[PDB]
């Protein structure tokens, strides 16, 4: 009708006007409309951009015109509003609701990217967005600043009336690398068949060998040489456990993609009826707990079913686990029936050493498990040492021990800063990936809230946003004040508010940049001592002085604590005059820096690595560790040597002669059942 789509056009008002932007529509609504009123609404997308499209809205419900309507859905389509088109054609507004919640969400977030970079988002969010409108940004961006440009961003972005749009959002946060954002806006090797042989043999193994060697591997070496050397009647079934709950699905997976092809039928049963999947499976991977649960319930009263138990992480059968639970009841099927038991498999990366400080009370332990298990021999790699150590290189870890910086003044007038902001916070441990990691607890908990009053609800998150960001911020500085220098520490948090300040500058950002402005002051006057220099870092660059005399064509990779630490010492690197010589390149430049996580490399230089690390360093040979803490030097010297006892102990059991071997572990097994009768 015409009396019809001004009603129906009145009653879904609200959606038209919190989406479109009029002055774009307007050059083809040229003939309805007259040029006092396309002007006198221009002036009005100066005060509400919203206040404009209810003013472009009003002038079109009086209008009569012939079919007007048809003109505006035209001309809406002429400027890209496709989703509006749509939903005003159809009488449908059902997608542009669906947004309303995301739109909702976003302005909630929007204190997490105010220092996104929007030039860089323009591309991905593009269909999202109008012709102008990408347009306008870029030139807010260039010309203005980079925060007031993704603030213009994110207004034009929940003014999109385009379904797809949060998704678009999500790939660009992606892409772009801002996944902080982004995560809250939601045939055989020769050593290998060594390891295999004794199982290949059919003797209960327990493979002891480091991570990455491919133990699982062995293991489907083991499987493809037991069903092929299967006698007789039996059918061979097979038995992978698995700890962890993902351990488990990677190898249901492996399982699943190799013997599925040649024939075998390979399931994977977990915490998400056992009996048939068990006669109907030639392989089964499996979690512990599930076998031990359906053998106490009485789905399955008889471990003689399996030819080959599998254990991944077998290192853990002892006490309560159920993977000793499940061997428990193995070992009475031993003794008692004297039926046929399956063939064991103990795969792990270091059988430990308990509390044992003796090669002696090592065997003792390393014995134990065995006998737990119910191995015949321990498989470790020994004449294949040379292309096991080859295949990869463990480094050797030079560890330094590192002054640090006795008083840093800087770091306890921020720390106050931090208790101000987070007890103000209240009425709405520091320097640590503690915090950092309870901030992304934190956050995640408003990005839910949902609670009752809407406009309340949106200004308590909006804070609580706002306030975890500028925590994160010091938190942040903090840290580059005690590994790099206190100027990169001041200037890390004096460009931020630079940008708090160019961004929405909400009435909470204002204190909070008011209050740091306070003792501002005080911080660069920190700065300009030559009380600001810091030992770590002095160390840090003598070590790398070193590093290029003995070999000055080497290609060092150094990592840092954070990313804010690596663009401060970066600038740290390069105007110091020791490595006056060298150019430092971010993650030519024979000193890259990257952080705490495949560039080719020479001499890796972890910088404050808190935990272990052969296993940070795969992701040549040489491999040194800056720390401050002794604690680390002291357990990673405790490490060395308890590994390097094992081994000692490993090799010294490995010499015997299995008569030895299979009755030590028969003895510690009868003890076992003199401690059960009493």
């Amino acid at each position: 009708g015409t009396a019809d789509e001004k009603r129906s056009l009145q009653c879904y008002r609200r959606y038209i006007e919190r989406s479109l932007n009029p002055v774009y529509v307007l050059g083809n609504m040229t003939d309805w409309l007259p040029d006092e009123l396309r002007e006198r609404i221009r002036k009005e997308e100066e005060r509400g951009v919203s206040g404009a499209a209810a003013l472009f809205l009003d002038a079109v419900l009086q209008l009569e015109a012939r079919g007007w309507f048809r003109g505006m859905l035209d001309a809406m389509l002429a400027a890209g509003y496709t989703g509006l088109a749509e939903a005003i054609e159809n009488w449908d507004f059902s997608k542009l609701e669906k947004l309303e919640l995301h739109r909702q969400l976003l302005k909630r977030i929007e204190a997490t990217m105010l220092e996104v970079d929007p030039v860089a988002l323009i591309p991905y969010i593009s269909t999202c967005l109008i012709d102008r409108e990408c347009e306008e940004i870029q030139q807010i961006s260039e010309n203005r600043s980079k925060a007031a440009g993704i603030t213009k961003l994110i207004e034009c972005l929940c003014r999109s009336d385009k379904e797809h749009w949060p998704k678009s959002l999500q790939l660009a946060l992606d892409t772009t690398g801002y996944y902080r954002a982004s995560e809250l806006w939601d045939k055989a090797r020769s050593y290998q068949i060594e390891l295999a042989q004794p199982a290949i043999n059919g003797k209960n193994a327990l493979i002891c060998a480091p991570t990455g060697s491919g133990k699982t591997f062995v293991s489907i070496l083991i499987c493809e040489h037991h069903f092929q050397n299967m006698p007789a009647g039996r059918k061979a079934k097979v038995v992978f456990l698995a700890t962890k709950v993902p351990v488990y699905e990677q190898q249901k997976n492996v399982f699943k993609h190799h013997f599925e092809r040649q024939g075998y039928s390979v399931q994977g049963i977990s915490g998400e009826s056992v009996e048939k999947v068990i006669e109907d499976s030639d392989i089964i991977v499996v979690t512990p707990q599930i076998l031990v649960n359906s053998f106490e319930d009485g789905t399955l009263t008889s471990l003689s079913i399996f030819t080959l138990m599998i254990f991944d992480e077998c290192h853990n059968t002892t006490g309560n686990h159920p993977y000793n639970v499940l061997m428990t009841r193995y070992l009475e099927q031993k003794f008692n029936s004297a039926s046929q038991l399956p063939q064991i498999l103990g795969l792990t990366a270091s059988v430990g050493v308990g509390n044992a400080k003796n090669i002696e009370e090592t065997i003792e332990h390393i014995c134990s498990l065995c006998s737990y298990l119910d191995i015949q021999a321990i498989s470790t790699v020994r004449e294949n040492i040379q292309e096991l150590q080859r295949f990869m290189n463990k480094p050797e870890i030079d560890v330094r021990l590192v002054k640090r910086r006795i008083h840093n003044p800087f770091a306890a007038i921020i720390s106050n800063l931090m208790s101000e902001t987070e007890a103000l916070m209240r009425t709405i441990d520091f320097g640590t990936q503690n915090y950092e990691h309870w901030i992304v607890v934190t956050q995640r908990k408003c990005r839910l809230l949902q609670l009752e009053d809407k406009e309340e609800e949106s200004r308590i998150c909006r804070a609580l946003f706002i306030c975890t960001e500028h925590l994160r911020k010091y938190n942040d500085a903090l840290i580059i004040s005690e590994d790099a220098r206190i100027i990169d520490a001041l200037s890390y948090l004096t460009e931020f508010f630079t940008n708090v300040k160019n961004g929405p500058y909400t009435e909470l950002e204002q204190h909070l940049t008011a209050k740091f402005q306070e003792k501002e002051p005080e911080l660069i006057a920190l700065s300009k001592d030559e009380t600001n220099e810091n030992p770590k870092l002095e160390e840090l660059v003598c070590i790398l002085d070193d590093a290029y005399r003995y070999n000055p064509q080497t290609r060092t990779l150094l990592f840092a604590k954070t990313r804010a630490l690596v663009s401060a010492l970066k600038k740290c690197m390069e105007e110091n005059p020791i490595l006056n010589y060298i150019k430092p390149g971010v993650l030519d430049n024979r000193l890259l820096i990257a952080t705490s996580v495949i560039v080719q490399c020479n001499l890796v230089v972890l910088y404050e690595y808190s935990g272990n690390v052969t296993k940070m360093i795969q992701v040549g040979s040489k491999c040194i560790l800056v720390t401050s803490k002794t604690e680390v030097v002291e357990n990673e010297k405790c490490n060395r040597y308890k590994e390097e006892m094992m081994n000692k102990a490993v090799e010294k059991i490995q010499k015997w002669d299995e008569e030895t071997f299979a009755k030590k572990i028969h003895n510690l097994q009868m003890k076992e059942r003199v401690l059960r009768d009493s």
